[PDB]
Parts: C-alpha cells; sequence; structure tokens
C-alpha cells in the first residue's frame, strides 16, 4: 500500500512525490487527476499523467466529451485509471489562472468523499494558480475519506508541512 507518508490529519496523509511514479508504485484504487472541464490533458499534472498512459487517458477522455459534454467547475467524472490505477477520478477544481471562483475548490473536494481512499494532488495547485497552503487546509477541512497527497515540488511540500495547522 502507500509508503512515506507524513500523517497531518486523521485521514490525510502527504509525500514530497511525483504522483505518476506514486501511481504507478502503488497501483491505486483512485488516483485522483486535476482535470479542467474539457479533460484537455495538456500539462500540469493532467499533462504528466496522460503522457504516463501513452495518451490513453486522452483518447477516453475525448470520447467522453463526445458524449456527455464538458464537466463543471468543481465536478468530476470517474474513468479508467489506464496503467496507472484501477480508476482515475477526474476532478476539476478552479484555475485562478482563467478568473474562477477559489469557493468552488471545496466542491472540487467534496468529490474525493465519494471514494473510501485516493492517491491525489492538491486541487487548483500548480498551473492552476490558487495558493498550495489554501489548497491543503480545504482539503483536510472537506476531504473525510483517506487522502494520500503527493506534492510535487520538494520546496513547496516542506512549506505546506512547516505550516500546516
Amino acid at each position: 500500500s502507500f509508503s512515506g507518508y507524513l500523517k497531518l490529519t486523521d485521514n490525510v496523509y502527504i509525500k514530497n512525490a511525483d504522483i505518476v511514479e506514486e501511481a504507478k508504485k502503488v497501483k491505486p484504487t483512485v488516483v485522483v487527476n486535476a482535470a479542467n472541464v474539457y479533460l484537455k490533458h495538456g500539462g500540469g499534472v493532467a499533462g504528466a499523467l496522460n503522457k504516463a498512459t501513452n495518451n490513453a487517458m486522452q483518447v477516453e477522455s475525448d470520447d467522453y466529451i463526445a458524449t456527455n459534454g464538458p464537466l463543471k467547475v468543481g465536478g468530476s467524472c470517474v474513468l479508467s485509471g489506464h496503467n496507472l490505477a484501477k480508476h482515475c477520478l477526474h476532478v476539476v477544481g478552479p484555475n485562478v489562472n482563467k478568473g474562477e471562483d477559489i469557493q468552488l475548490l471545496k466542491s472540487a473536494y467534496e468529490n474525493f468523499n465519494q471514494h473510501e481512499v485516493l492517491l491525489a494532488p492538491l486541487l487548483s495547485a500548480g498551473i492552476f494558480g490558487a495558493d498550495p497552503i489554501h489548497s491543503l487546509r480545504v482539503c483536510v477541512d472537506t476531504v473525510r475519506t483517506n487522502v494520500y497527497l503527493a506534492v510535487f515540488d520538494k520546496n513547496l511540500y516542506d512549506k505546506l508541512v512547516s505550516s500546516f495547522l
């Protein structure tokens, strides 16, 4: 199962790790993708997860969008985890760089509560533009299921742990 995580709360764990490498090592039931409404996995966590699937995630995602239309900001969908996990929970956090309401970050994290355990990134962090310290706070105050957070950047990981209330 999950190794080398620091326990933040009863249900939130954190580790300085590449979520792709973590997913290949663990092969969790659920890996969370930092998705956009179109499921266009171009960069950040989404681009990295998709590249690890040899673009199979993008092919599956385009078929999902052709059938269902775009997701809502704050929403999610469950698709295959391909070679990374049993399932991928594609969750759309608000992208601050697109002027999206940061209040939707709590709605985005609520999607995690439908899964008993997840490997996840911090929603709306990185190229989505939100403050990762705020994202971790919303995560611990919203998610009740077991969430294993992978933070790619060591410097951000240290700042997140050292500032955690």
